[PDB]
């Protein structure tokens, strides 16, 4: 009903729009709020003495932060109803020989990197030093949003397509004891503790500054956009395992089963399982995406990978990815499965 667009895809006045209902979020004070909840979550171990916490490092990862956007973008709504929040594709960023080129750290937009001269503070855009406070692990004022795009020794890069799907391909949702050293959990994976940091860690790093931070890292707008990709990823994932469901169902760390509420609210994970549920979809989900369909299946094809479809001659498919030249992302316009075809079965 309501449309996630990528960052790519938005209009200026979109993108003054959506600035412009921020900065009104943080004069009204409710921005703030959504500072303060991400650290008591934060700080809420699940159970307590465990490195596992209400918001991250655990299962409730996912359903914890797809809470939260859609509780912001509801605040967002109330002030200019028109305004959904929008998402960063940072893969696609990845793919530029210069990534802090992307639009998205325009002065329209985000505005820039932090300035070395004055202390990797931002000094472009609507969220420089001077037009927007920031506040520290305790809640005093810091004054100055900062970053560092890949100043890091650890993360200098982005994460690339090939690693979201890497984590498509996982099978479970999240494996015991349901933590940062989960093993073939999608969660873990996606959240990037695996060989970390890669994907949603990576980009934290990435940005530097409050970012690099996770207590602090909604001092920076950019925060909301990140992390929206990281529910997009979720839902296709969820879309693509059609069969999985979350886990753990029970038996789990309090806080972190299918049915527990997540601290700081009553939001259980099964109440946020069904994005589409809860009156938002991302763009990739209507009609024509970033191309048409190569489609019709030229003869019948038996699946010889897991992450393969199998199809009949007649089947139109709707094409998703093109990197890899031979075998590419689609889905099937009859099952409405997803999964990888040979190009060479199928003729626009
Ligand atoms: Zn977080
Ligand atoms: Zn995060």
């Amino acid at each position: 009903y309501r449309v996630r667009k990528n960052v790519l895809h938005l209009t200026d006045t979109e993108k003054r729009d959506f600035v412009r209902t921020v900065l009104i979020l943080k004069e009204k004070g409710i921005y703030d709020r959504y500072i303060a909840w991400h650290g008591a979550a934060g700080k809420f171990h699940t159970p307590p003495g465990s490195d596992r916490n209400a918001a991250h490092m655990s299962s409730a990862f996912l359903p914890w932060h797809r809470e939260y956007l859609l509780r912001f973008e509801r605040d967002l709504q109330s002030i200019n109803p028109e305004v959904t929040l929008p998402y960063w594709d940072w893969t696609t960023d990845a793919q530029m020989q210069d990534p802090s080129q992307s639009q998205i750290w325009s002065a329209d937009f985000m505005g820039g990197n932090g300035n070395p001269i004055k202390d990797f503070i931002v000094d472009t855009g609507p969220f420089a030093a001077g037009r927007w406070t920031t506040i520290d692990e305790q809640g005093n004022p810091s004054g100055g949003l900062k970053r560092n795009f890949g100043a890091t020794k650890e993360a200098p890069t982005l994460p690339t397509r090939a690693d979201v799907v890497k984590a498509l391909a996982i099978t479970q949702y999240d494996t015991p004891p349901w933590d940062m050293t989960s093993q073939n959990s999608f969660r873990n994976q996606l959240e990037g503790f695996i060989n970390g940091p890669q994907l949603h860690n990576r980009v934290h790093h990435w940005v530097g500054g409050q970012m690099g931070v996770v207590p602090t890292a909604p001092n920076d707008p950019v925060f909301f956009l990140h992390h929206a990709n990281v529910d997009r990823i979720w839902a296709v994932w969820q879309i693509i395992h059609r069969n999985q469901n979350y886990q753990p169902m029970k038996n789990g760390p309090f806080g972190q089963n299918f049915r527990d509420p997540m601290y700081p609210w009553n939001t259980t994970p099964e109440d946020v399982m069904n994005h589409r549920k809860l009156g938002y979809v991302y763009d990739i989900e209507d009609r024509n995406d970033i191309n048409g369909p190569i489609f019709v299946a030229l003869y019948d094809y038996e699946a010889r990978t897991e992450d393969d479809l199998s199809f009949h001659k007649g089947e139109k498919f709707q094409i998703l990815d093109s990197s890899e030249g031979d075998w590419w992302a689609a889905r099937s316009l009859t099952t409405g499965e997803i999964g990888y075809i040979p190009s060479n079965y199928v003729a626009p």
